[PDB]
């Protein structure tokens, strides 16, 4: 029941088992990371820590490696010796990549052009329980050099994919996860970004540092003709 | 021939037959509303006023209730005793929801994530003559709390759906209707918004108060290499 | 090998063979234009100049007329007496319009609502090697009057199509070409626009005047948690 946890999710590299307990205490949900947070040479060690140092599987997701990679095959073998049931799929690009992870629950991380183009098909796949987007791999794989303008605001193609993922998730009753704020010390920018995300109906802001969790939890709390939806807005604020 | 009427369309709750004549005098097209403008307990009375107090069916659309609801079934029964041929479908989410309203003409009001994801299929359905988007139900159904930033500008997912509906409508030769400006006294904001909508090729700005109609009509009137399209822009301004 | 040429592409009307040599010297790739750059009465003469005054076919694309037009049929006849292998298809609106140009390579120019709605299908068609978008025909065909706000920034539906084309191109490994800056003397605006385009991974900025080429080439050269994609950003900047 991931929708019952709060909006602050925290990545934690899985080759750092000494930090698992602190990550769990700081965040609503921990994403133990076998992908880009762990160096290729450290991924075997991270798979052992995954088995050796368990966290609450009701509050923990495992980010595996991308479809078709040898690393993902090793990840799923390691996961068999765990109680984790929900995985995050990076570079998610087709419904078939989600379906081959059945019977696990899948959070699809769309961070390439093909995943954006196919977001609705990815969201609709039966194992999907959530959609995330990743600004940095998105820009990297498009061939660009930055996800943000000088003032920290997302560039337009990033805004486009962000909206795409929010709509695709909501169309199929999935959780919607907003992209990470890489500038850890930029609390002001994270504050505005998470408030923006909460305002349009994102369920989660994913973080890469535990200091970001209090900012996210606070942002997801609120500070002319009135129709029925505007009353729903007011009710959403109270909840 | 709704494309021949001006750009100022006005919602009027159908349980207010005393206001029908004033709505018709104020607006280019009246949308008699059986959905969110009328309280659930008042919808039977509104269906009687629909039959009892007719407006010009060439300049009047009836907003019915959403597909699958008992209310929509009662609405279509009431409409059989009228000369209205065009209905507005709220929470429009599939081509099938449009097709089941044949042989009526349908303006699909997309105001949910699923309708945005399926906008092209909805626009392409044979009964469709127009696409509208609804910012407030959109944000409400996504789980968010406001469609606009502090300065009154739409949030990004709203801008995304607005463009989606304009493109889907135009791709299939349909009318494009822009969302309502709920802040009635915010004439400055409506002025900018309707000018923006007219500039990109929206056909209609829908209003919720008759004072908004003169602002919309005025906004839809106009105040380096030149290629063939730039001359079309100039010709569009003159027309 | 169009990806090996630089980012500065230049339209040159094909009824101006006296300017072909200067266009080739100024630009990375020349788009010899049989469509909107040439008046209808001048198109036969332009087809003769196409045969009579050749440019390097490895650095030259021919913009033909739109699918289904008598002009496109005459264009393809003229092209048979040339060594050009790559054409640009204006008002590109379906995969079928691309496929009927086989065995030529095709740069699809999306500049209508239907082409935006079908961009992924157009990009995926086997002859496609590139996607471009055209702001001015886009707004013209939507029924609007300007692609840009007062400050020169694109209106939202233009930003939407721009992102659509970048994502559709990148999803299928195609070149991504950004729209032309019609205000030739607005060097500052072109500078910002091409920098923006290069930053998100556009491959080409198309120009309509040779003075714009140096601005584009310079713009496509570059002036907190670090993950693998941010290192790819840094590597992209160095390249
Ligand atoms: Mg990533
Ligand atoms: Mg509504
Ligand atoms: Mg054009």
């Amino acid at each position: 029941n991931l929708r019952a946890a709060g909006p602050g999710w925290l990545f934690c590299p899985a080759d750092r088992p000494e930090r698992f307990a602190k990550a769990a205490a700081a965040a609503d949900v921990v994403i133990l990371d076998l992908e880009d947070g762990v160096a290729e040479a450290q991924k075997p060690a991270a798979r052992n820590a995954l088995r050796d140092t368990p966290l609450d599987p009701e509050r923990t997701v495992v980010r595996i490696n991308a479809g078709g990679t040898a690393d993902q095959a090793r990840d799923l073998e390691a996961l068999a010796g765990t109680a984790y049931t929900t995985v995050m799929l990076p570079k998610a690009e087709s419904a078939a990549q989600v379906i081959e992870l059945a019977p696990r629950d899948v959070i699809a991380l769309v961070e390439t052009a093909r995943g954006a183009v196919c977001a609705a098909e990815i969201a609709a796949a039966d194992p999907t329980v959530g959609m995330m987007w990743g600004a940095e791999d998105l820009i990297a794989t498009l061939g660009g050099s930055s996800s943000r303008r000088a003032d920290g605001a997302y560039r337009d193609v990033a805004r486009h994919v962000r909206s795409t993922i929010l709509l695709a998730a909501s169309a199929f009753g999935r959780l919607a996860l907003d992209a990470v704020h890489l500038d850890i010390l930029d609390v002001e920018g994270l504050q505005e970004e998470a408030r923006d995300a909460a305002a349009v109906g994102f369920d989660v802001t994913v973080c890469i540092h535990p200091s970001q969790i209090p900012v996210v939890r606070k942002a997801y709390r609120p500070s002319q003709m009135v129709d029925s939806p505007v009353l729903t807005h007011a009710e959403t604020m109270l909840r």
